[PDB]
């Protein structure tokens, strides 16, 4: 339940995909992670 706090304008990286934007570009790219077919997942926590 967040508060809903959306549309800032244009950042540097967004996730055309679904509409996630970033600061930097990796924090993007690992975001797009999520979106790809193809999975590795971690090996533990
Ligand atoms: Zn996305």
């Amino acid at each position: 339940g967040s508060s809903g706090s959306s549309g800032t304008g244009q950042k540097p990286f967004e996730c055309t995909h679904c509409g996630k934007s970033f600061r930097a570009k990796g924090n993007l790219v690992t975001h797009q992670r999520i979106h790809t077919g193809e999975k590795s997942g971690p090996s533990s926590g």
